[PDB]
């Protein structure tokens, strides 16, 4: 069962929470990771299409589309490439077309574009974004 406002009460329920913020309250990737971890969770990992649908439905309910959200995607060592901050393997992927492209060699964190495609993009970790936590 999820905490109230994070999901449903069944044993199979996945718990995610959107943090959509105005520009003065958006956070860098590291700030967002630390925020979710302080609650006992982490930035959201998306391990399968079911979790993707769960998050998309939260976005539809929020009424705001096209927003960019930090996910738990962070580059590891050169041999690893992208990892999830929660330690789970990056197996399921939904990178946008041509991504990750490490544009200008400075893109080491992953964001979700909150439109129906639910696609991922690598971007500069110091950008200020909305974020999604999991617990
Ligand atoms: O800004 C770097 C970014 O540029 C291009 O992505 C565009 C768009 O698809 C992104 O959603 C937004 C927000 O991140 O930025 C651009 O408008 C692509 O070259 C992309 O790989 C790159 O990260
Ligand atoms: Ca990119």
């Amino acid at each position: 069962a999820c905490p109230e406002d994070w999901g449903a009460s069944s044993r199979t329920s996945l718990c995610f929470k959107l943090y959509a913020k105005g520009k003065h309250e958006k956070k860098t990737w590291f700030e967002s990771r630390d925020f979710c971890r302080a609650l006992g969770g982490d930035l959201a990992s998306i391990n399968n299409k079911e979790e993707q649908q769960t998050i998309w439905r939260l976005i539809t309910a929020s009424g705001s589309y096209h927003k960019l959200f930090w996910l738990g995607l962070t580059y590891g060592s050169p041999s690893e490439g992208f990892t999830w901050s929660d330690g789970s393997p990056v197996s399921y992927e939904n990178w946008a077309y041509g991504e990750p492209n490490n544009y200008q060699n400075v893109e080491y964190c992953g964001e979700l574009k909150g439109d129906p495609t639910m696609s991922w993009n690598d971007i500069n970790c110091e950008h200020l974004n909305n974020w999604i936590c999991q617990i």
